[PDB]
């Protein structure tokens, strides 16, 4: 029980090897899985056995029970579904070892191949009746019980233990790929095209973050890891790919939070001849149909304050509330910020309302980062009953967004927030090389615009944050398999 | 013409802004795309006009030709398809400006917005009849008129995708291949996942890894060379059918068939053996080739686009050869075990020099066998893909020992024109038989909880698209490959 269980099971493998019994066989020819076994023999008669249809099935023993040395009860799991094993001495093929020698050797956690027939016990339990039982691979360690996990960080370290004990985690991850599959098929329906852009570049462009640094030995270059796929995707639209998208990982060297991770899955599409309204119409259709594709209703339950407090209802019914960033800030505080924002009359007009409201000052106090913290404390945690948009950002905050059609100083940028956390960022791209801020971003992108970029609108998604709200999870390490951990 | 055209056009759009014309308008809503335009109005009569059905279309001009200053001819390209522009003077709206100036400004490469009606040309071409054309995005640089076989096509792919209609046909099939692969595995109950690309140790293959540093934890991490270890750990977790189409990073040479980062897919099939992996690859490759072309045989310019092309027959089954057996037969020598013994190493050292082959340093057991297989097995059959099977355990640290032949494993490698596009074997699920479980301890411990008998397979997506798109270099199937400044 302490640590000696790892020793005798290890010697048990050696005792089987010396006696001539190979403990890890090569191939077991199973003819039926467990989920299909459940679907095929679900409505059998209580006590009915199908003796003429023998089946070969595999699985992992999760409960070892006995009753008289000649009747042994097991729990065989596989692909998230569970059936019972009713090993009876009279049904055992008395030609491959003794019954006791064939069943006293296996314990909890062992992968075993079963040769038997389907049937239901008198208690009404669908079970497989093995005439032959062969150990495929033994579990040398002591597996914890049901509620002996999902507490410590052993899940984030050894996820294979968390996937075999808690039905939640398996449901968290089958819904994660269900989202990615729904998102991939959603774009393909609109004629989008999936591509692959490089991840090791000589410049860190696309967003605002802190990059990584690696080195190529055969070339002697110190390359930067990407933070987004903004620049290469636009170059492909110049190449004729009007509808293009890409799903993949992006790297960030920021602080690790419950919504922040060193690496996470990104998704950016770029729609040619699409304006500001085409994006919000695309966003409201995507999130609404997604939660309806999963839960059958636009209203979902989500414990915002951990599993210890009551949840809050998140309504995904379009249209979502649109909010202007500069217009809402100057109303809740009645501090009129006149453009230009990078002046000196207004840059401290908002400094005297961030330290006056007991909020951390962001250094450097640039007009772009001041409006960011002002929006993060006055607009973000506004509508938790339903997601909302923060639209019409200033041009100081979005150096890659096209000028607004009428309103000066602003742009057509939009950010969707769920429970106050950004999960979407979209704007109409700035296809003017002369009205650009950075070309006076690498030259590979500045030269790409000089060849002609159509009026394009882009959008980025946070899939790792989306799965958090769509699975009632509060941490970023719950929605990814192997999060970065400290030894 | 040099940069003067780019600098004259840069001033040309500057004057257009001063005159009061926006060269980059915000929105111009189009009603129908160019591919939809062809699929609808193709069955018209030569010269038939539909002057009542007006449409809003967009595209990029790739051809400018004058003809009597009354009819202007253009080639509008959009989404890999082309249409003609019949700018008849009688149909032009003269209120929007001078008909001469409204079309003398349109150069090659400009993105324009056309408002007009469909129909066929006088000669019989499907054309669009613009009532008015408005420039939305101007191409300042001169588009290369086709003298494109240089090196700039790798650094500036957007130029290579507009001028060469052939390269767009190859990158569209690379997506169709991945779309076929994902659906192939998903239709077989496989469950796609995502393993972290930044691991504490690089494992799963045999290559030098890239190493970066995190600024919050202040320890150096290794970029993955293969998703092998994190995937089979999910097999221990209950996912009996798991795969991951993604990217890996290997820090080594850059040749026509090697890139510092490439796309690879690896699926792990529980309760499947070596015979199940051979049947899968034979089925997957034959169905993929037939899905793209309609036949199992294809043509491929192995020696280059100028030399004669060879044919590849993807009709299953494919030949299988044991690596240790065929090497002994072609060189008439016997390589007794152990393969890393001084006597066997010496024989492998000499045989490659009797036939004048370079020595792959370091002269080890695996390196000598790997070189002995590339210059004696992979270059003998090119008409069909073939499997090189039953590798020694010294060449495969993670492959299960052969169930019948001692000293070997149940490995299989598929080759096309002598290049490895696939690798598979039954996974070694015995934690004691691993020489290295005494790699990382975080993976050997996962085997201690019981790994069922499974069989994994790896695919080289970038190499597979090469032989299916008739490309000699791997940089031709990658959008933006690694390029030196
Ligand atoms: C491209 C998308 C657009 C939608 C918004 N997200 C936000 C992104 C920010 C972030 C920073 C970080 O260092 C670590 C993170 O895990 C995250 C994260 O998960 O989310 C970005
Ligand atoms: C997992 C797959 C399947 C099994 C075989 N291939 C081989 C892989 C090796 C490689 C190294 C490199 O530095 C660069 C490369 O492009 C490649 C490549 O394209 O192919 C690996
Ligand atoms: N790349 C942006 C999202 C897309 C913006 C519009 N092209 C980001 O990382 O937030
Ligand atoms: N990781 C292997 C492919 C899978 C081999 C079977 N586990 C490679 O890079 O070649």
């Amino acid at each position: 029980d302490p640590r000696l269980y790892f020793e005798n099971r290890s010697k048990f493998i050696q005792d089987q090897k010396d006696k001539g019994i190979n403990p890890y066989p090569h191939k077991f020819e199973r003819t039926i899985s467990i989920p299909e076994f459940i679907e095929k023999y679900k409505d059998l008669g209580n006590g009915e056995h199908l003796e003429d249809t023998i089946l070969n099935i595999t699985g992992r023993i999760m409960r070892v029970s006995a009753s008289g040395q000649k009747l042994r009860f097991f729990d065989l799991v596989g692909d998230g579904e569970k059936i019972q094993v009713l090993a009876n001495y009279s049904f055992h093929n008395h030609e491959k070892g003794n019954f006791a020698e064939c069943y006293d050797k296996i314990r909890r956690g062992d992968i075993v191949g079963i040769v038997g027939f389907p049937g239901k016990s008198k208690k009404g339990e669908l079970s497989i009746f093995p005439k032959e039982t062969i150990l495929l691979s033994a579990c040398l360690h002591m597996l914890p019980m049901k509620y002996g996990l999902k507490d410590t960080e052993i899940r984030y370290r050894q996820r294979y233990l968390d996937l075999l004990i808690n039905e939640s985690s398996r449901h968290t991850f089958v819904t994660r790929t269900k989202i990615i599959n729904f998102l991939r098929n959603f774009l393909n329906e609109r004629g989008f095209f999936e591509v692959e852009t490089p991840m090791m570049n000589l410049i860190a462009g696309g967003a605002n973050a802190r990059p990584f640094i690696t080195h190529h030995n055969d070339l002697d270059l110190d390359l930067y890891l990407r933070i987004a796929t903004e620049l290469p995707l636009k170059m492909l639209i110049v190449g004729g790919i009007d509808k293009v998208y890409e799903i993949g990982k992006v790297f960030r060297n920021e602080g690790i939070d419950n919504t922040h991770n060193p690496e996470f899955t990104s998704c950016e599409f770029y729609w040619a001849y699409a304006d500001y309204n085409d994006l919000i119409k695309w966003s409201e259709d995507f999130f609404s149909q997604l939660v309806y594709h999963l839960f059958g209703t636009y209203k979902i339950s989500y414990n915002k304050d951990g599993p210890e407090n009551q949840p809050i209802e998140i309504d995904f019914t379009p249209p979502y509330p649109k909010v202007s960033i500069v217009e809402e800030i100057e109303k809740v505080t009645n501090t009129i910020l006149e453009q230009p924002f990078d002046s000196n009359e207004t840059i401290e007009k908002m400094i005297n309302i961030i330290k006056e409201h007991k909020i951390e000052l962001p250094n450097p106090p640039t007009a772009a980062k001041l409006l960011d913290q002002l929006a993060s404390h006055f607009i973000e945690n506004k509508y938790n009953d339903k997601p909302f948009f923060i639209v019409e950002h200033p041009q100081i905050m979005s150096p890659l967004a096209k000028y607004h059609r009428t309103k000066p100083g602003l742009t057509e940028r939009l950010e969707m927030f769920i429970c106050g956390k950004e999960v979407l960022n979209a704007y109409t791209e700035l296809n003017d090389p002369f009205k650009q801020k950075e070309c006076f971003l690498d030259s590979a992108f500045c030269t790409s615009l000089e060849y002609g970029l159509p009026p394009t609108g882009g959008l980025g998604l946070g899939i790792d944050r989306i799965t958090m709200f769509l699975t009632n999870k509060n941490s970023i390490k719950d929605v990814i398999l192997f999060p970065t951990m400290r030894p």
